[PDB]
């Protein structure tokens, strides 16, 4: 099964991502094949999967930028019928918005069906061009045809894929407590947690004792996140990945505020040092404490 | 002993207060006598005082707003001699800047003495008018003359003293932790806590789920008075009281994010609704954690 979750999804035969088109909020927005760049935040490119009750493997896709959901134009079985993006909500009972997600004949991508129509999301034409059609079309849940087999990049973790990222971790204090504050986090890209952190201004903050020192940069950073989140994204039903760390050093005579984020694979955890903005595998303190 | 901390120093015959006069860094800036108001920040009339090592009952008073020093001008001990702020550091050896600071003969407030001259800081002729002199003057450590006499009004907690109002506190889960970020905090009146929370723009967010809620509301009012901190005060070593709680609600199955401050009196704390500024003695959660 699909797990809910932020996905970018790629066509399986060329590389076009589904794009609500300029990520505009307007009803009959068209859903298009987009060109995409790894390992950035691709702004029109990403879905929030929600799965709806009693209904196995159904799911309503909201464009995390506009808040509006992936529809099936009249919810129509013609093959050519445009998706668009259409205001909605993430339980909704309007068939034209709501989505059967499957795993493909290759056992990797997906294919995307109509819960009304029963017709599924392609990629007319195999067309790679930016701005190319993707429609409703007849097909079947086993057939090879690459144009309606897409993968399903996951962007985010639960909090329980983060808990397991921390406790992989070797640098974890044997007194460690860790306090989850949402459910689903969108991971970002270092290029991006890094940008936060600039427009932040913290790079400016000087080191000042008790008054402005690592516990106010750690938090600053956080909360930066926390801003930029709901200043950034109009879905809703999802947090940013930012966690805040308390280590202590080796001889356990110092302790130190920081953040985290995780690595691309969503595995590990990865130390942000938010007095300098550096990346660190060990930051020469052991956490205590997490909340994220 | 007078324990480090923030203080504002006030007269025991008139109700001045020793004022920075226009909180001024410039070296050779009046300290003066000064009217003031209860329950407010006075800007220019908080001391930090910074005990010096192996000198008994021996300190530096810091001004919290200039970060400049109480300093007895050319440490003459001629009766009349000026006290102004001056630049210096916590743990100086120039004892202009070095005082003396023990119980008068009424037991309650203090006299404050030049290490180096042996005069005492002295409201001259008990002037009650705002800009009064203040001056270094003879006297003794026993008489009950008033010009000479200071009550330390102590505007700071130790970590200590905010560990001991949380555990006062009825709704503290069975499995709080409560993790300590700095030593010496100036509690705000709840006056000054508010005009922080509607200056953040907390007042205008909107709640979301996971997106803006609880947790986001909680951790941006901790950010935003550590950032006024930083931005309101030239002096180091102390940091603003703003505590984040996670409760849990009596059924066990909601857990809450919110902000708590400390009472006038020290004694206990008070909670804080980041998402509509209510200060409440029951939030209806009780906290399984804190940091602050
Ligand atoms: C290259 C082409 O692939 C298949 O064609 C696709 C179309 O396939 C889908 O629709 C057709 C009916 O037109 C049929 O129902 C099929 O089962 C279904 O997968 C469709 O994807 C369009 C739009 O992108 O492009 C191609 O026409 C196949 O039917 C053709 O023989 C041929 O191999
Ligand atoms: C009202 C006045 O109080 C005492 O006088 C103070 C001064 O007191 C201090 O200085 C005097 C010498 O001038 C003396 O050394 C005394 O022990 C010391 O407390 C002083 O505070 C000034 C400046 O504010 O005002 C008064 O003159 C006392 O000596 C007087 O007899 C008289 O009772
Ligand atoms: C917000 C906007 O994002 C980028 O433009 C999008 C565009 O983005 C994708 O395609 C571009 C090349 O056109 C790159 O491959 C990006 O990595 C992709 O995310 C599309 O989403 C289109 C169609 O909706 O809209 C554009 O606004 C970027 O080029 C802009 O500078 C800007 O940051
Ligand atoms: C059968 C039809 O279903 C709904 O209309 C859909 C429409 O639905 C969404 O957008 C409308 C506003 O246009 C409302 O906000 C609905 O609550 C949304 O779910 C779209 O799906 C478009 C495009 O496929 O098709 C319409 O038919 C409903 O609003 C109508 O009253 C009617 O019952
Ligand atoms: C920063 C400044 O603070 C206030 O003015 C100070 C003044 O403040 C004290 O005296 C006033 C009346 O003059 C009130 O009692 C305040 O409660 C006191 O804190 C003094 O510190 C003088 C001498 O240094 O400087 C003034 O700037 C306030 O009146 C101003 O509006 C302003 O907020
Ligand atoms: C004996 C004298 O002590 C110091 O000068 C003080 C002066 O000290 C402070 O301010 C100066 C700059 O003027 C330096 O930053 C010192 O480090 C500070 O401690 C003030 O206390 C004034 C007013 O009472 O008196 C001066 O005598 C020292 O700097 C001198 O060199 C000299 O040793
Ligand atoms: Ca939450
Ligand atoms: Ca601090
Ligand atoms: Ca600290
Ligand atoms: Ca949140
Ligand atoms: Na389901
Ligand atoms: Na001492
Ligand atoms: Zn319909
Ligand atoms: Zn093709
Ligand atoms: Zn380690
Ligand atoms: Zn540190
Ligand atoms: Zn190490
Ligand atoms: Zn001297
Ligand atoms: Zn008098
Ligand atoms: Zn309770
Ligand atoms: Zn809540
Ligand atoms: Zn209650």
């Amino acid at each position: 099964s699909l797990r809910r979750g932020i996905y970018h999804i790629e066509n399986a035969g060329v590389p076009s991502a589904i794009d609500l088109k300029d990520g505009s909020s307007s009803d009959g927005t068209p859903i298009v094949g987009w060109q995409f760049t790894p390992d950035t935040i691709n702004w029109h490119q990403l879905w929030l999967a929600e799965p709806i009750p009693n209904v196995a493997d159904t799911f309503t896709l909201c464009n995390l930028f506009s808040g509006t959901y992936m529809d099936l134009y009249n919810g129509s079985s013609e093959a050519g019928t445009a998706v668009n993006g259409w205001q909605g909500t993430a339980f909704t009972t309007n068939p034209h918005q709501l989505w059967t997600i499957k795993k493909s004949s290759d056992g990797t991508s997906y294919k995307i069906q109509n819960y009304g129509s029963k017709t599924f999301v392609d990629l007319v034409n195999g067309d790679s061009s930016d701005g190319a059609k993707i429609a409703g079309w007849t097909g079947t849940w086993d057939e090879g045809n690459p144009h309606q087999k897409w993968y399903f990049n996951r962007m985010s973790v639960s909090s329980a894929e983060a808990q397991a990222a921390i406790a992989r971790n070797p640098h974890i204090h044997g007194t460690y407590r860790g306090y989850i504050l949402d459910g689903e986090y969108l991971v970002l890209p270092n290029a991006t947690f890094t940008q936060i952190w600039k427009d932040s201004g913290l790079p400016g903050s000087k080191w000042r004792e008790q008054i402005y020192d690592c516990d106010d940069f750690a938090i600053a950073m956080k909360a930066a996140v926390g801003k930029w989140g709901a200043d950034s994204w109009k879905a809703n039903g999802f947090a940013i990945f930012c966690g805040v760390m308390l280590g202590v050093n080796k001889a356990g005579d110092a302790a130190h505020a920081y953040n985290f984020t995780l690595t691309k694979d969503h595995a590990d955890i990865v130390f942000f040092e938010p007095q300098n903005g550096g990346y660190l595998n060990d930051i020469g303190y052991d956490s205590y404490m997490a909340f994220y």
